[PDB]
């Protein structure tokens, strides 16, 4: 037997850090999940219990605070960078270290209609999410995601015209519910290292931010035929605005809500144009993926 | 042996609504989770096997459904109390109705600085509950709730002055993070039956976005000398802002956020004035509970 | 306003101990979650900001772990009584102790047919668990219970003869599947205090078999005609064992397998005596709760 | 812009069948969780509106139960290979399915020390799982695991050796606990299609007791000098009992438990070979993965 691939590191490394300006007095908060795993030269650990070789992986959590201490948290893409970077610069026989950054939210608070210096909400569950693999003398590979991010419209979707046959019940529509919950990731091109990853450092939280609007926005105004095609605008406007995207994937569940007849009862009329009252489906969903990339 | 205590329902009924404006086109969206368990004389179902007692879950279920399209759903306190008002009515042997609401929140997306007229978001797992207690003879009980509103301050948040013994470790603060969900109920005056509660109906919604504000007020401008002071204040003002609540209970973890010495690495410092990296700490949290009544 | 009631402690620690018998070289392990809540004369530090009549929650953590040091963790209603009875002779304001203990399965593994001396499993996710109330002058309550024990019976369940009326569409059934997640409690007779917890420790573990065997073989015995009926007589059975019980309460959700018809397509049979293929349903669920007593 | 890639289907799929044998009256259960994703020439769905290339999702989930009610759904590679081949055989245009399957565990109720004819438990959340990737001209790829097997022993761990830097501050240890969710995947040699999957049918459910058994009597006996090399171990000696099976994958967290200093009270002396209350971390954890396969 060889080994053919091997990784290993820290997962779940809960960090926060808080930033104080003297001047004014705000104070500005981020907490963020980290793993890191490193690949390279590292086969003997397994094969002839050789510890030697082996950077302990509380090393690499001391190692991910060392790092947050001493650097920008923010953006997600500059920091996993930063820190992938440095375990392929520091230990002769680590040639990979792979690093993912999900990043909660901490919004400020409005009292009053003013922002507070030092308080903050979890407004949603949303994430934004970071994979950074840095690969010696391969670069920096970069997928930046937004995921959690809950949506439903009442109207304004449809869905006819699908292949029927001998295994088909489902009945064609002209109005339906559409929910799902998003998970979007772009690409970016490859970076040569770090120089070049800090020269982009502005396109971050501005691609984020945009990939995020085009998202809620496209769904709200689409008159959707499909989870596929209306998917397929979102990834198409994200690309035409960001030329240092590659691909945009995403990936979407439809969570169904059911009619439900009610005639059995008084002939109660809640289908078709009566309906008011859904049954929401925790299970199944339908599952609709799609990867985007230039002609 | 005997039966000393029974109830029986459906739990985790999902159900939503929409509400469709036909002159402005405007849709809202209202989804709840609902449990409904019954009290009476239907000790025979467990004792002899008697099912003519049993109303079956599967109709309590059905009714809810019934239910919801022939009344508003909103505010749950009002829906609830119907619901629960039903089966008292309806069935001789039925003598208690328990109903809980869990409201979860779909909340209309602004377009371009408009608000869209049928697409929604999930800002937060944050629920708006509500507990009915429907007894013959007795009235109605309403325990109104709010739940998982997370928030966090980095600073005026202090913490001295403890019982100091030799079970003691824990170092006084003059300045720490203080991070909470909150969990807050309050607890109304018994109500007649239901005309009684539809006269209210405009104080449900509005008592609830008070004990929302006050929450968020107290917790960002308190300079906290602990979670039991804080709390205290919030509760207090609930109370005095509205004479139909008679008790206020709140209940907060104390979610820790650890300080990480770093000297140990080429002597960095990172501990009290200095400190900007902390360990969020899953586990154990403090757990802090109160019940204000009045005097 | 006035403080009602309070009470604040530390929730979720987690602890761990290992017993080695030197002699024979056999570990045993324990593992648990502990929960420890405190009232008494506190009301100064909601209403003045008084810490000095704080027990730091952080001490009362530490107290848990010295505590499992110098004791047994196990009955854990012994260990519950100990950490309790702690709390209110220590300290002269604090007059109830609340200790909730979940304790987890770590199940000796059988390697070649016989018993490893330090290698265990978590064979599923089935709790035990304590609540004890120490209460100064008052004695000691103590509920003891299993939960997360989840079963089926494929046959053998039958479910008429209940009312219908206009709410109704489910039909009679003499024979469905029953399937369900245990919770069951049984509450012991008051103790005045430790000396007679110790007198009884040898009656706790047989009891928790007691509880167990008598769900499990009453569940698959049974030709059931309800939960109700089913549920009555194991808690009749519990009750009948041990004298030294006061109460049984039994929760129990009813987690619905739905039939499928597929007749639809080719004429295929599967529903009544041709069911084979069924749709286990999420949510809803029934839930059904009984309290058994002494006549 | 281009579809790169594109996928969808039905997740989330639960299925319970039961096979009854009329001559001994003895009935066995089988639940899954299934999901069924599909590629092809879809492209037009996404980037045309053309539904017409749609199997709509709800046609995917009454497939499934279709299939499962005209086959045997054990063993889940069987079934999956069934399924998948399903899809591609019977629509032109689609030219791979992907079919995941989790095994959820309902184990024959022992009452009396007899097995009961019809009455079974969920002893643990351990999964058995499938993931089978059907492709045109192709054949069929199988990727067998289990999951959610958790495990600890309390001595016969060692961890010494390691890499020191400026970056650690762990100590080496000769004697440590080691608990860890064991997640194995074996990966089949490719099969030319749905007759040779059948001609090796014997070998699924052997090969997933071999690795279970493998599992469990490695991680017992091995005086572990680290997780890579006992895991190395397990993967070694699967691939040595099957010759059918490729790579072995294993994916280990390495879950902590901590020593507690307790001699600031009293002196307690819990460290070392004294230490017998320790606390267990939730969170970060170590994460060690391996590939191994042939020479
Ligand atoms: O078994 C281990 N492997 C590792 O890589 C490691 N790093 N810290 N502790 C560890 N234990
Ligand atoms: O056992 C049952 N008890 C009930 O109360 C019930 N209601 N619907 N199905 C049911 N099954
Ligand atoms: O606000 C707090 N209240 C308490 O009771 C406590 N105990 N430890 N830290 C604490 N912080
Ligand atoms: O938008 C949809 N896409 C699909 O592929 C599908 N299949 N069923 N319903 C569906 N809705
Ligand atoms: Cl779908
Ligand atoms: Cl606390
Ligand atoms: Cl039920
Ligand atoms: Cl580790
Ligand atoms: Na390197
Ligand atoms: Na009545
Ligand atoms: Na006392
Ligand atoms: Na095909
Ligand atoms: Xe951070
Ligand atoms: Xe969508
Ligand atoms: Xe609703
Ligand atoms: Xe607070
Ligand atoms: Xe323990
Ligand atoms: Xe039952
Ligand atoms: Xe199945
Ligand atoms: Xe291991």
């Amino acid at each position: 037997s060889a080994v053919k691939a091997a990784r290993y590191g820290k997962d779940n490394v809960r960090v926060y850090k808080v930033h104080k300006d003297e001047k004014t007095g705000v104070q500005t908060v981020y907490e963020m999940t980290v793993c890191v795993l490193l690949e390279g030269e590292i086969e003997t650990s397994y094969t002839k219990a050789d510890n030697s070789v082996i950077v302990a992986t509380d090393s690499i959590k001391n190692t991910i605070y060392i790092t947050a201490k001493q650097n920008p948290v923010t953006p997600p893409e500059l920091f996993g960078s930063i820190l992938g970077t440095h375990f392929i610069e520091k230990y002769n026989h680590i040639h990979a270290a792979h690093v993912n950054i999900v990043c909660h939210r901490w919004t400020r608070m409005d009292i009053d209609g003013k922002p507070h210096p030092h308080s903050f909400i979890r407004d949603s569950e949303e994430k934004r999410n970071v994979q950074v693999d840095v690969v010696e003398g391969k670069g920096i590979d970069i997928k930046s995601s937004l995921s959690g991010l809950t949506v439903l419209k009442s109207t304004n979707s449809q869905f006819w015209g699908f292949l029927r046959d001998e295994y088909t019940t489902l009945k064609e529509t002209w109005d339906r519910i559409l929910s799902t919950d998003v998970d979007a990731t772009w690409q970016w091109k490859n970076f040569s290292g770090l120089q070049e990853v800090r020269s982009h450092v502005p396109k971050f939280d501005a691609t984020w931010a945009t990939a995020r609007e085009v998202t809620l926005k496209t769904f709200a105004e689409d008159n959707s035929a499909s989870v596929q095609a209306t998917m397929y605008k979102m990834a198409e406007q994200i690309l035409a605005r960001q030329q240092l995207i590659e691909t945009v994937e995403y990936s979407l569940p439809n969570k169904h809500y059911f009619e439900i007849d009610l005639s059995w009862h008084k002939g109660l009329q809640n289908t078709g144009k009566n309906a008011e009252v859904f049954a929401p489906q925790s299970d199944p969903n339908g599952l609709i993926k799609c990867t985007v990339g230039r002609s």
